[PDB]
């Protein structure tokens, strides 16, 4: 059983720029790099973001984890059970990774997905912020969130809650233009209120933005100013209807945007599925 | 599995005097007019409770919450194999609710029932009460509870336990005169004390009154007043012997009454089913 | 310096009916009969209520406590300063009240009153009420208050603040008919908001009430109820604008009235005087 | 399920002396006297001790309580399942002992047992002791414990944990002389450490003592010397070994002795089996 | 100003038997023997007791703490000022104390007393009780209190309130025997209920008992079965109606009997002197 | 199912030297010589740690605790179904341990090993520790842990696992020297990080060191101190990466090493298996 996102890998043409990005802007601590691209940290695990070479400019991998060796087994059973094809990574990605077991595969439309157990941890090496950042919210929660564009929306629900085994937390009805309405479902595997969001929106991405998670108020205004001082800005300070989590979203070298938050409400087992007409209870006024 | 007591619909002679009565005295936010009705928000959902032009002055339906689609198709099962004509709300019908998924039904006696998920919330357009009004508790315990008035008990028991799932909290011996004593039983399907009382009184109506409970006594105190003032109390303020519930009763405009209320124990694991000879601690002196 | 209101003491006609009443209704204990008349607690004191056989039907005395010897000095100078009879009192009158010292006087309008230091305490004699009560507010905002009827308020003010050392809470402008506004003063010499009010209203009596106060609403309920039983309700369950009480008033036998309330708001430092129009924001509706 | 002890029946010669002792030593309320016996109330149930004038001079029967008639229906056959006598208890008995069903039955060494579900709450009469109390302590934890004295342990044991569901606290290993040692087995149902002792004592009764428990040390303090005045104390003041409850044991009139206790200690899911070879810390000095 | 008792000091006939006593029963910590004594530790400091050879076989010191030397010599100059013979302690006397200053005088009845400033700490010798105690309260509240056995009480309050500064809590009047009540004197220079009481009770010694205070009822409990075990219990458990100490009294090897208690309240801002006519709530009984 | 490592014995060379380092040093409390051998206590079990004469100077036994009876039959059933030869202790085996029952075996590389259940607790005896230190961890997380060296560490998981029921917390690869790394695994039974790690260490001895864990930081320090002055310290203060304990290790007179600590973090659900690649944040530098 998926129990967090627990890391996330970019193929970007700008490597430069993206290293300048996570660290001065976002607060990321640089983690060196190796064979598996240049590291990134938000906290005790030895990287979370690995940022390498390449020409998609947009998410390369995912990877999800499981407590151990027999949620591993039980995942990969799952997916051949559905007939997906899955991969038993060989010593040498999983050194590369830096876990001990995992198994490969992709998506219905061809994101390349990780489903893994022991990642490294580096207590020893304490986490220090490239920029004034009091914390990242991970631990049960995981890395954070992202939003997978997808060509058909029903098709990539029934892979993500049939097959890897996602609950709906629920559903936004995106007003796109008169004719448009879109929407937007919003998954869960933990506490956190969504560690993936589904929508057929029409980008040239594979996602919308990704999301990371601070631990106070000044952490995003002040990154708010570190970010808006290069205008890269696409949405004013606000806070969504369905997690309660005030954040902006700005742009990253790539095209693909970030959101940074804070306080986002949880779900727990009271949770009942709801919909929403929007996204946002106030501000997030968009400045694209 | 039904989570709560979603949302109540009314059915009026006198439109007007709902509105009003409503909100300058008991506190509700109008939340506009539909082909649903005039509708009227306690919270961040949408609607919680229905007005409609009718003839009978009455309950017209009410709405119970399930968790999920899962949740929904499980009590259609139930259902159907209870032997109760079940009907799968259309599009049309979802839409005037404002929910995803729902079915139709009738209890034993012609209650229009409505099982349903996937509600819409509303936290764009933060609830304001149309008189002064701290909040109202809702949350995992939903709406909160009516009296269902039966002409069998027994057979309204089966029903709603063995078919809807309702669990008994407790009986209450009613005294109605030296030769008539009813037994009133209290259903919970949430911590709430009960969500649905049912008892053999001899009323007109389906119900003898529907309850809405407040954070604070002074909510209670003030809406006493505003109620008084135009002689619509039918018991003073007093105290519950099973919910505990500090609470007046009061007229609405189709004769059907309502308890305002503030307080209420919880129901637990550790719950034992009891008995009581009387209704009241203190209080509740009928000045009817 | 006058720590708080200590004991009171009653003259009435019959002494039975009172008893019966105090114990009975509101949940005093009786603590025996002495030369100090039939005795009762409310607390870990000897004695909180004395009732005497009189003609006056009214407050026959009340006792303010002071720290100690030095405060009872103090006291005595400030009265003597000015020009106030005072009296020390005897071994007699002292052993007689069970108190190690105590002076002797009266208000400008003839009410006697006692500053005394040293009661005593029964902590030996568990205090256990007459009726269910959970138990009463007393500690260092002491007995509770009461309210001084005079002719002349200002008179009254100038002897209690500038002698006695009570500092102004606040004042309620009581609206008695068209042409008749009556300025109530509120008096505190502790946290409680008031232990003395001061008012020229036209009764024949010394004292308008006097008031306990209780530890839960359900002690207020259910005296309400045993009192409402004999017809002795003078005003329903309100909440006062200024200490904020929780209360309901009743006839005493000697036609004094008593209020019997909870969880009144406390005075601190950085409370202001001000002025209320109304004595209650709801309920308190008069049923004399 | 069996969820607690919930009353228990006394067969009395001397039934003027046990009202006494119960209410002026031990201080529980006198609920009155019915074809059920003289009644004694500690909580909010309508009666939790019952004296019936009777030869024995001893435990005459002990009310078990389930949460509801499922779980009634439970007990009766897994009673029936194992060979034992069963007898649903009738209205009449049923009215009498103010329950809603019942099924009657004996332990292998005739002992009474009740196991019924739906008891009578008396909210409207609150609980006032007849002596200071500040509280008895019973909730989930029901009525108290009692120790069952029988000629085969083992027997008795089986009986208890596999028929009844009754699990194993702890044993104390009770010297008895040189030549003895008897095993004492406590036995728990809920959070309560033990509701249910047995061992194979050399007394003409069928249990050794029965115990409550109460709120504040004063409590026991205060009950002591109550009873100490008239002689009636056999074990001074100690705290157990296993549920670290603080106690004194005192004689009732019949010759079975009352515990009177205080802080107690609970049972948990980490709870594991122990043995002890003393039953007390310290005191527990017997005076008889 | 006075700040607390800091230590004693005994001249007895029997020094091993103190040892074992104060080790064994009490659970003191052995400390060395110096040209001061044998020394016992209860806390942090280089000593609190300390036990020398001699005949009277009583208190032989009493040791006050200030806060500094601008107390001391506030002290000195009251005294005085007052007429008492004051002497500066010689650097000799202070060494042997372990005290930085200290200046000494006598009782009006001849009780060697010290005031002192700046005694010695030893955190680097971690503090060992000689039985199972889970600690003694001292901190702020000083050592513990004593009574001091006085013919005239008039006489010894002028000199501890007016010279010493001590401060009257509460007045016990001691009925011993039908023509006799003597008044017992309870004062306090911080927040311990009592550091000193004086009485004319008819005892060749110059103090009835001391008192050490523990941190928990069973620190009491268990030393209460080591010193009945010798036969030395003179008070069984019970509470006091001032300070609500739960507490037992035993017999020293000097006849001075020792108070050992646990959970007295203390004294505060708020506080006013009363009057008791029982020294015990319960409990207490005499076995002497 | 075990719940926790309960006792442990030692077979050592000299006696004497492990009586005063186990309670000079560490602060065990020295509980008596039977034919079990010398006794040590740190909580309320009446021993933990016993220690024998003999020539290996090793651990010579472990016993595990399980629950209960059932527990103990569970246990053994698994055991002979895996194929191991498991012994039920007779009476004498489980009256010299004290237990009520207990079976032995032995792991796979010869460590005789006990699963028992009932052991003696002894209240009545209070923990009073042979040098200051203010309590140790058990309760629910039992003993502490050892590590246990063997030649074939996937064969000891795959019996540690599979057999007894351990579940992996964490690895950590040891790098011992250029051409050598060695996992040590760290397994759970309950909330304690490990109570037991297995590695494959080229020792003489079957375990590296022992745990014991204590309550506050200022054990440790002192601990460290007294142990420092003989020269026994192996690693100075530090903090480990898995568990997060602070501690320091030293050397028993058998060679076999003891570790100390405080402030380990625990497991519970939310836990995921993980990988280090050091054992400690900071310290632990080695001084072997
Ligand atoms: O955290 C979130 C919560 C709700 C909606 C969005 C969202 C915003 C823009 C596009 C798609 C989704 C989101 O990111
Ligand atoms: O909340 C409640 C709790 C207990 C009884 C009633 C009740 C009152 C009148 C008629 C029927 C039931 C109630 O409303
Ligand atoms: O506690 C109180 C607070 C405010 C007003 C009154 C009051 C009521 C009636 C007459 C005079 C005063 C009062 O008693
Ligand atoms: O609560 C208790 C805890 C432990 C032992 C006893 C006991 C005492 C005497 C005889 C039998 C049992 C007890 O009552
Ligand atoms: O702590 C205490 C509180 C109250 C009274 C005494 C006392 C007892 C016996 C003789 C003198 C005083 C006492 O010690
Ligand atoms: O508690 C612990 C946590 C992590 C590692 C060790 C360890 C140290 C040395 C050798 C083997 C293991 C340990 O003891
Ligand atoms: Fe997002
Ligand atoms: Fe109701
Ligand atoms: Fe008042
Ligand atoms: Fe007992
Ligand atoms: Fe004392
Ligand atoms: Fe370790």
């Amino acid at each position: 059983s998926i129990r967090s996102l627990g890391y996330m890998g970019f193929a970007v043409s700008d490597v430069a720029a993206w290293r300048s990005f996570l660290t001065q802007k976002l607060g990321l601590m640089e983690a060196g790099t190796t064979d598996n691209g240049d590291l990134f940290r938000i906290d005790s695990r030895a990287w979370r973001i690995a940022v390498q070479q390449g020409e998609v400019d947009d998410l390369a991998f995912a990877g999800y984890e499981v407590a151990d060796a027999a949620g591993l087994a039980q995942m990969a059973d799952k997916l051949k059970q559905a007939g997906i094809a899955v991969t038993t990574g060989d010593a040498s990605l999983a050194r590369r990774r830096g876990v001990t077991g995992l198994i490969t595969f992709a998506d219905p439309f061809g994101l390349p997905l990780e489903i893994y157990y022991g990642a490294s941890e580096v207590f020893e090496k304490p986490f220090l912020p490239g920029a004034a950042v009091s914390g990242f919210l991970t631990g049960e929660q995981g890395l954070g969130h992202f939003v997978r564009c997808v060509p058909d929306s029903d098709k990539a629900l029934a892979f993500y809650t049939d097959v890897l085994g996602f609950q709906l937390s629920d559903v936004i009805d995106m007003k796109m233009g008169p004719d448009v309405t879109v929407p937007a479902y919003f998954l869960h595997c933990n506490e956190r209120h969504h560690t993936l969001a589904i929508a057929a929106f029409p980008l040239p991405k594979r996602i919308h933005h990704f999301m990371l998670e601070v631990a106070s108020l000044d952490d995003v205004g002040f990154a708010f100013d570190r970010v808006d001082a290069d205008g890269l800005i696409t949405s004013t300070l606000g806070r969504h209807t369905n997690d309660h989590m005030v954040s902006f979203y700005a742009s990253t070298p790539s095209g693909v945007e970030v959101e940074y938050g804070w306080s986002a409400r949880t779900v727990d087992r009271s949770w009942v599925v709801v919909r929403h007409d929007s996204p946002s209870m106030w501000g997030h006024k968009s400045v694209r």
